[PDB]
């Protein structure tokens, strides 16, 4: 019988253009059927009447029901490959940031701020007019100040006296706008946050997305700190601008991808003071509008799966080679 790939995801994630890019690539594989897990089945359908597969590809985004995942796992017992518990911890920024240092992965300088939402004031910050104190430990403007919650894209930068004081303000994309900036200084007062060191980069951030931790994809965009306006080329799509990742880079992708246990996997770094800073770890996710990633995503994927199964299924298979970027 054929491997059956089950790719388990809310719909918006499970159709749109990358995954269906993919999913068809995957299906060139001789003996891989791909099963994709309708939206109403995965909300509504107990896990002992979803479909079976052999391999899992399922992923976390609003409104997915991790535990039912998770529990569909559990009685199936499927090849996994981003492992579901882990997206539990992604969510939380505080966790996310614990694992990179157990990892020896650099990353800024940061302290977490949790407030007990009864009793907002007795938290351990205190707010000079261009610095704060978080348990202590001293941030001088410029800071961020990210909330707790990863899913929560209300990222604030402070900026010292010396450039103006007041803020930015980013968030997910509206249109034409990832940040604005506000007069405000003084700090947000109510929330958990961690706050920690900006860190000086050309004005781009660096996207990577692994698939596997002997393979990443890397590209840079605009900064939504910088001003909040969107680049844009002639065809409505946000500029990107090409990166290939160094030996210390290609190291911390190996790193995120096996620490995360997401074999497909996107993060962000910052390229400041001669060292690669991870700033963010956000689990599944495809590049867009590249033909050849989609080509190199399909095949590695594939491969996986016929490395761990073939010898189950008695499919004659023979490791080939595959690329690094
Ligand atoms: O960024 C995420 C979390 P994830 O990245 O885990 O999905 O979700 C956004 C929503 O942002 P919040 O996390 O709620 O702050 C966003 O809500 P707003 O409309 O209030 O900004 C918004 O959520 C709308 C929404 C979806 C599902 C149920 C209810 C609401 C957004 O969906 P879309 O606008 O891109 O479709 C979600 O992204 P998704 O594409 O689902 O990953
Ligand atoms: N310590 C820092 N120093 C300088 N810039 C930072 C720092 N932390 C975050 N940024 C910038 O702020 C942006 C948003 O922060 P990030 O931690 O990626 O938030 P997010 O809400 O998880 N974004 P997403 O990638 O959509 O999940 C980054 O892409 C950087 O441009
Ligand atoms: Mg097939
Ligand atoms: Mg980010
Ligand atoms: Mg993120």
């Amino acid at each position: 019988r054929q491997i059956v790939v089950g790719i388990c995801s809310m719909a918006k994630k499970s159709k749109s253009k990358p995954m269906k890019e993919i999913l068809e690539r995957i299906s060139l594989f001789k003996y891989i059927t791909v099963v994709v897990f309708e939206e109403e089945v995965i909300l509504n359908e107990p896990v002992e009447n979803w479909p079976l597969c052999d391999c899992l590809i399922s992923f976390h985004s609003k409104g997915f029901p991790l535990d039912k995942a998770v529990a569909y796992a559990k009685l199936r017992n499927p090849f996994v490959i981003n492992d579901l518990n882990m997206q539990y911890l992604i969510q939380d920024r505080r966790e996310v940031y614990s694992i990179l240092q157990a990892e020896g992965i650099l990353l800024p300088r940061y302290a977490i701020l949790n407030r007990d939402p009864n009793n907002p004031k007795e938290c351990n910050l205190i707010e000079g007019e261009d610095h704060v104190e978080v348990n202590g430990e001293v941030f001088q403007k410029p800071f961020v100040e990210k909330p707790v919650s990863a899913e929560d894209h209300n990222v604030y930068i402070y900026y010292p006296t010396s450039a103006g004081g007041g803020s930015q303000r980013l968030f997910r994309k509206i249109g034409s706008r990832s940040s604005v900036y506000s007069p405000e200084s003084n700090v947000r007062k109510t929330g958990s946050y961690i706050y920690e060191e900006f860190m000086p980069t050309d004005g781009t951030d660096v996207k990577v997305y692994t698939v596997g931790p002997d393979y990443a994809h890397a590209e840079a965009r605009k900064s939504p700190a910088l001003d909040g306006k969107v680049e844009r080329d002639s065809e409505g799509k946000e500029v990107r601008y090409p990166v290939i990742l160094n030996a210390r880079e290609k190291l911390i992708a190996w790193k995120v991808c096996l620490a995360f246990k997401q074999t497909v996997c996107g993060f962000d770094l910052l390229r400041a003071n001669g060292q690669s800073y991870v700033c963010d770890v956000n689990g599944f996710s495809f590049v867009k509008n590249s033909m050849k990633y989609y080509d190199d995503c399909a095949k590695i994927l594939g491969n996986i799966v016929m490395r761990e199964l073939a010898p189950q299924f008695h499919i004659p298979w023979s490791i080939p080679l595959e690329a690094e970027d």
